């Protein structure tokens, strides 16, 4: 690698490991259209596996980024709209608060207070019906953002309801496959078990535990290379031969609502390049709060800018992830951590890493 990469990625991620305890990572910087790998520590401490360019980890809320494309690729498709409301596609939810929910809402964490979390107690069809009908919102839609992985959960289990897919059939289709991610993974098969990290919490060694809508939300486990891909085809979309697919990833990176510095998307959140990192590691944006924020819409969307910094954090209880790129420098970061550590510090690796090499 060209030694510029080298050096800050090593000076920056060694002390992080050290600082958080991080049994094992890997980093991928994504510069001019080049791919560069590192790896550190162990995949299972117990075993003595290390972590390699192949390691299987859990992404968590990067997920919904696959789920945001998946469903941009949709809209393309002419399948679905996200002016269309919610009972369009799920007409057994008569409750009346849905009036006035669209695709666009539950995809953006606006449908006015979705909660975090699908309780663990949800199970079947009838008790997500059940969750979702007895739901009620806090605010009118479309007024605040309120994160939420059972908003955006139920965005990626409605958008492919037209196609006739599973939410994993159509993820597998119509993202991975085209996209050649070959090892990134809805359901860990048996024969990728070996590949496949354990994230430790507590000191324990632990996988995510299955729930309703884990896959549309949480439930994505992936290779730093295929990651690498992942940032590659959201820095440029347009080098995508798949007409929808490309025009999916632009809808993702669309900016549907602003608050404070930070634009909305589709899964993908963004700022405007250059950046002041403050927010997202400081400030309001920084993710340790679940926090109620008013929304300003953007009316209409604001097309995919270039010029900015596009990002997304995940954790499962045994995992952390990021990935954040700028287009405008063709320049990307995925590190994919096997123990849950703060999102600031994730942001504030990044940051160095990237402002010093852009
Ligand atoms: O105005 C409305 O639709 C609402 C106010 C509080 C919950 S929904
Ligand atoms: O796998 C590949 O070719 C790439 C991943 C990121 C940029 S190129
Ligand atoms: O985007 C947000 O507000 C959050 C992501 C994880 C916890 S809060
Ligand atoms: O900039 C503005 O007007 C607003 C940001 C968030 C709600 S309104
Ligand atoms: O090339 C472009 O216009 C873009 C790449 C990512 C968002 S917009
Ligand atoms: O089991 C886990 O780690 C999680 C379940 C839901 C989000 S993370």
């Amino acid at each position: 690698a060209p030694q510029q990469i080298n050096d800050i990625v090593h000076r920056t991620i060694t002390p992080l490991i050290e600082q958080q305890k991080i049994p094992g990572m890997a980093v991928a910087v994504i510069y001019q259209g080049k791919p560069y790998y590192f790896t550190w520590g162990y995949a299972d401490i117990a075993k003595k596996q290390p972590v390699t360019q192949q390691t299987l980890f859990e992404l968590g809320s990067v997920s919904k980024t696959f789920t945001g494309v998946l469903g941009g690729d949709a809209i393309a498709r002419g399948e679905i709209k996200l002016s269309d409301p919610t009972t369009k596609y799920w007409p057994e939810l008569t409750a009346k608060q849905w009036n006035g929910i669209t695709l666009l809402h539950l995809a953006t964490y606006t449908a006015g207070g979705l909660p975090l979390q699908v309780p663990d107690e949800v199970k079947s069809s009838s008790d997500l019906l059940r969750f979702y009908q007895n739901w009620q919102p806090a605010w009118a839609p479309g007024t605040q953002r309120l994160y939420a992985n059972s908003s955006i959960g139920l965005f990626g289990a409605l958008a492919v309801k037209p196609s006739g897919l599973s939410f994993e059939q159509a993820m597998q289709t119509r993202v991975f496959q085209p996209l050649k991610l070959n090892h990134t993974w809805i359901n860990v098969p048996p024969a990728e078990e070996k590949n496949y990290a354990w994230g430790y919490r507590e000191g324990k060694a632990v996988h995510v535990s299955p729930g309703a809508l884990d896959a549309e939300a949480y439930g994505v486990k992936s290779t730093i290379e295929d990651m690498a891909r992942w940032v590659q085809s959201n820095l440029k979309p347009l080098d995508i031969n798949e007409k929808t697919l490309q025009q999916g990833i632009q809808l993702a990176q669309s900016r549907y609502w602003q608050t404070g510095d930070m634009y909305q998307g589709l899964g993908w959140e963004m700022l405007d390049w250059p950046v002041n990192p403050d927010s997202i590691i400081n400030g309001s944006d920084n993710k340790i709060a679940l926090a109620a924020r008013p929304v300003k819409a953007i009316t209409p969307p604001t097309p995919a800018v270039r010029a900015s910094w596009v990002h997304k954090t995940g954790a499962t209880g045994g995992f952390g992830s990021y990935v954040a790129f700028i287009p405008e420098k063709e320049l990307g970061i995925v590190m994919l951590a096997n123990k849950n550590y703060p999102n600031p510090a994730r942001v504030d690796a990044a940051w160095q890493i990237l402002n010093a090499l852009q």
